[PDB]
């Protein structure tokens, strides 16, 4: 899908604690991206298990899903070329601190408990999550006034 | 309400021009950075119906058709923002509806030019935001949650 | 009126709202000279003094009380007509009345959260300077901007 | 009137404060569209005509010596009241009336040192873009964003 | 070494975007000293002795024939390494290789709408800043700052 | 320490050309976003002794005498930080001590350009910090206080 790639991101209860959801946002629009989905919700823990089900045999699991379902966050789909590497490079290495300066982790982040967004880390990742946390009329389609200044 | 007035709330949006010439997140940056508190947030394409109900004061204005046309192009931002006085303040940072009016510093006086593309809707008083809350969302959607911030915005 | 000085503080909000850097910024973006600077745990002493003016308020226990409770930052800024420019780089007592673009208006809510304090006259900041500073913390340097602020 | 186009300058000190891109930026951001641009020296010669309706104010010569001092950046903007907007935006001649939120009020205090330039009316801008500018230095572009900014 | 200069020029896609602004406060946040700008249309003609180089490059003919599309913000800075220097800030060829604090790597998505060019040696930008710029366009300025920023 | 780690300290000091390219606030700024915490601030006219005793493991390079002439050439804004790993991490904000090598989204990498004149020092150790904080701070400016945003930076 080429310039039409998605991935899912999701500012975590941290990022909408400390405020830190139009910085995060602006960070993605300045880059280019076209913004194709976004909600304010409170994720049960049912959907949670699901989202990090590849994590489950890990120790940090279940506080994992029951931080996640804590508070607010804010789930959005982003489009572009390469969408889903390149998001995962503007947020940083999981640990924050490996995650080097210039980086959202790096930027505004300390310990990877609170590490404030999560993005999908492959294209079969975001279909999965897109999947799980919007429903399709929740995906918008757009023409990007844009897009001829960002793509050949 | 009048308890304390800290749980008023107002209906924001941010309009197609804002998505498209990426302003979402300035705009919601500087309601977070006043202290308000999100309740609602969703990106939707609304509908004509909506739009007519939405604008239906406007509904024999010379502009009523491209305005409700245009409004339903593109992409908008619906938000809906908890805190005192928040339908005035808000009305305040977005600045004048003609941006030629909105002093630097607002919303429309720092980010855009013409009457017709003016980035943001806010409502304009507690009674029309509460019709627009209940016209763009269902209750589910406003959510509550525990503003850490809250202790040191408020006495 | 170059060497003009007013007492600013970041109330105990400030800081924990992170607001530190951002608030100083904007009176270095502005061209004023910071030349006092330190970060403070005030007592009801000294804040019963700072703002004896108000003593017969009904909020003035609770201005005390709250301003004793965390960190501030107490600053002294040099320039010209620096107290006057400072309370308008500020904004209203009252957030509600301040305009985007001031301190308390892009920043504020609440009368009783309003981030920082700013002298209220040339008089006053000299009271203020004196309560909250020695003398051998107020730094004199020469500004190498100075040419490009000042006629 | 979205042909509309004002002349504006950034004054030497807005170049040695570094603060050319903000200057630019508060513009882009705005919406306006960019149309010609260049640093340069002006002399005496031309700024005296710049300037010629302020030849009987005490402060004609030192204004003109000073603006031919050091480099400026002259630009042409263009759109919708962009003379009247980008007045606004600069904010007051002298900084102290000028608010925050405007580029005098956030960054300058004196009127001597007030960074920036702008035409006074849609006949001053015609004029004074035709003394600083040859006609081929303006530039016609297609705006990508013109659907967003006008109706 | 401080009087080294470097060639810089916003490519269209930048002016489009409105990030000459942005663009020009990152070098001067950096302490680089600018010393000619303009808004330009370049010719094909200039562009391909500009670029002759990458001649024999199969995207030889878009490249030049985007760079003469619309207009350019073309740009000489100078100051201590500033032509590598320059390199890291804007960031890889590539913007998917570039870091996120790069210009590129914060703001660009393809190596074809890739915001910027900086020269990429010495030698290059001295044939670059003549291709571009006649002698009288760059000037000297004595810079507040240098003081400040060098040794 | 080894409890958590999260109260690890570092030395921060603004160095005189950060005072005059009036760039104070914007390096707070960034430590305040990174989640630290500011636990001593001042700003003080360094004296030669101080700054002698300060770099006394750089004594016997050629740059010495200039490097303690030109910290006492002005003002300079002394600093704590507190949190897990702020010594490393700091040093990694900061970025390289010659500011050709820092990369871009460091301090030295977006703001300056020469090692003479690099803006800032942060302690490269755990056991400099603690000579440092022992030096330019008494005991009673290092504030202890209840930090709102800690709940939100640490697991
Ligand atoms: N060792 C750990 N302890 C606690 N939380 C962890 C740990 N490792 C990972 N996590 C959390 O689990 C989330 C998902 O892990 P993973 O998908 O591997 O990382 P990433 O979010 O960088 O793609 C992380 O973002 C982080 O919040
Ligand atoms: N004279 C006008 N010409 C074109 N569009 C207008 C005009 N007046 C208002 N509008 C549009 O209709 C919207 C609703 O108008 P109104 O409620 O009066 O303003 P506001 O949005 O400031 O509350 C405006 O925000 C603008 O998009
Ligand atoms: N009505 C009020 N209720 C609570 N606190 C108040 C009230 N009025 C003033 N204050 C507090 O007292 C501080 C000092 O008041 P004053 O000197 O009158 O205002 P300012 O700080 O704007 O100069 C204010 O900044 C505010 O924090
Ligand atoms: N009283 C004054 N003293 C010194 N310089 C002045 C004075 N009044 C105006 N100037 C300078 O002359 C410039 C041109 O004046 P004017 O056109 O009246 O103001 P503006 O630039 O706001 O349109 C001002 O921008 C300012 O630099
Ligand atoms: N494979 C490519 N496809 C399209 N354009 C390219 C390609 N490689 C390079 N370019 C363009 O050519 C410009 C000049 O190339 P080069 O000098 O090698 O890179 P740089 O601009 O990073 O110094 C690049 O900036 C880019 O816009
Ligand atoms: N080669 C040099 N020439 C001049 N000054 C230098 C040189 N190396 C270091 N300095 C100065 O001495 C300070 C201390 O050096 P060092 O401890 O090696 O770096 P850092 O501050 O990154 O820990 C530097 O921050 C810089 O101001």
């Amino acid at each position: 899908t080429g310039a039409h790639e998605r991935t899912f991101l999701a500012v975590k209860p941290d990022g909408v604690q400390r405020r830190l959801v139009g910085e995060i946002v602006r960070r993605f629009e300045r880059k280019g991206f076209k913004l194709v989905a976004l909600k304010l919700v409170q994720a049960s823990e049912e959907l949670l298990r699901e989202h990090y089900a590849e994590l489950r045999e890990r120790p940090f699991y279940g506080r994992l899903v029951k931080y996640m379902a804590s508070g607010p966050v804010v789930a959005m789909v982003w489009q572009g070329l390469d969408v889903v590497r390149t998001s995962r490079a503007l947020i940083g290495a999981t640990n924050p601190a490996d995650a080097p300066p210039g980086t959202i982790r790096g930027d505004f982040c300390i310990e990877v408990g609170k590490n404030l967004i999560h993005g999908s880390d492959s294209v079969e990742s975001a279909r999965r999550e897109i999947a799980l946390w919007f429903r399709a009329d929740e995906l918008l389609c757009w023409e990007d006034s844009a897009g001829h200044w960002l793509y050949e």
